[PDB]
């Protein structure tokens, strides 16, 4: 019943570590409490390189839209995203659904 | 919901990303749900989640799984390729996959998962 | 209004093929359960033996709905089987229409 | 029988609502009775993010070299057209052909 | 002023030598008398392998569709192209058009 | 003979300035030297802002020695950076004409 | 002066191990000597996977030409090399020139 | 055995030569000693284009580790490595595992 965001960043070369800050001292302190359940937040080592992988537990696709909208519409986070957006490079996102035997489900 | 740390423990995670063949993800699911799962994840040790897309790339398995250290991994994921019902169950499974990747994430200090 | 739009891949020379079994039986099926059907094409010019489909919904609830309506169907169940042995690879992705897209 | 034009374009991060602001106040007022039948326009909301993708009807591919070579000498479109370009990293197209059975045909 | 249509497949492999006979033998004679322009064939040494390109030369888009349709029509292509398309794991294309310094305009 | 295709992806809204370098600059100094261009397109449907560029040799190393001489040459040392600056992204290939290639 | 070629397949699922058994007792000791300069021969194991990578030394473009078409005409080649192809998905290759600051140079 | 890491990455474009001045002259003498192993550098002239490729071969995946660790606290590192970075468009890298018949393992 619980659906799984993973979301996918590549970052611009060398500002790898200016995106971690923000998101460490400001973003995710705005970001979490809202969107409710943050899974995990990672740096792919070896693979794509400059890449930020972050996913996010819902309720309901209808929870997620929910919390994705009272998101956009936060004061805070409306003043931090336009300056994390200018260190991202490209980025997407896809739908997860966990099987039976997952032990995030 | 929430996770409480104290220490730190150092971790990574592996991402495996299969495309199954076309008409072939109930029988992928069907074997690893009722044989693979139950060799694979006490030899590897830590399962962290098993995925089937919905929106994204479709006919997509997605697989995380979590070792204190690369050497760790390379040792456990020896002893699979090293066990007997790993050895009559793998090339079972393999067939259905048309592409498969993988990589390595190293968890921020703030990732709940970590 | 949402648009989930879906983009196969067709293994080569089993485009008539698809075609034919979407036209004859699928669509029958498929249609009325997902409920709003936009579009149905065959791309002629950039990344060839490629069909792409567009779908309505109201959410994202919805479309869960009406695609788990879809998957417990009988007649679904045994045309899809025929219809993914001529998949190679596919993809979807959800599109919102802006204020001013005359399709909203 | 009439052909589909996809329009698929990547936005830079952050210019996304920068990029809808002048098709909605400028380009689209221009763009669209020279083209001739706009089908659609969206934003990707799962999927390849930053991504906007606009269809466009025409009734043959001559037609359409002749109403997008009229576009392209349109004076106002030549003044707006650069203030889009700046804002977009990747662009592609494709030529969709409907079935007998799209109720879009 | 003429287009190009640039054409590029992906053969299965080991069965490159089998469709270059049924093109060299069978296809390119039934198929360039009726699409009227072909300038050249091409298999990849370096680049994409097991790849095959070949060019097409149109004088506008309705001509390419109104010859295509021809081809796509002919007794013999059509007992001759189920034999190459098993033999084709991918496939796309695109219209090239000259540029006013290009020798092939 | 071989062909070399190259494919280059141009960054948005600069391709006018591309052409314009490589027509009024470009060309005059590159073709001589490089001997064979037999191609020069942009793409109207399919990957968009994209050139690409067709040359001709009579084997690889007759096209390294070229390039060579090209990437020395003073006038093209003084043009290359502004159009290079213009580029995305790039790529090459190297085609063999089949026996019945027109082009051979 | 030496170029490097690097080739990069894709074998099949289930398959590299008999990919490697082929190429292990059959395949290099007809290619290595015609060739001339194995680099190396590699299985990923993190990254793409079911990829091989080899990579050949060459003095000049034009010798790989003349030693490719060798390969390509030998008759212990010409047996081998269907029974290794049925087992490769999708293959692609560069050249690559090493810096004067390369160990292999 | 003796591991391979490949790291690929597109460099801006018009950049190539500031990237080699760069390395050639201050990066390497930093990085080669702490990382130990220099297998070879290369820039691509036949395939994906701007591309520089290096490989650095490792008893292990925990020596790699370490040897990584060491050379980002370097600080002439940490001093270098943001002005190669800025020329730096996209990276990646995977492990390569030599065959028990690849010269080179």
């Amino acid at each position: 019943h619980m659906i799984v965001e993973e979301r996918i960043y590549r970052i611009r070369g060398g500002k790898m570590q200016e995106y971690l800050k923000l998101v460490r001292e400001e973003g995710i302190a705005i970001q979490a409490p809202i969107l409710g359940n943050l899974i995990g937040y990672f740096v792919t080592d070896i693979g794509p390189l400059s890449q930020v992988i972050h996913m996010w537990g819902y309720a309901s696709l209808d929870d997620r839209a929910e919390r994705r909208g009272k998101l956009a519409e936060d004061q805070r986070w409306q003043a931090f995203i336009p300056r994390l957006s200018v260190l991202i490079e490209s980025s997407e996102n896809r739908i997860l659904l966990p099987t039976d035997f997952s032990p995030l489900r």
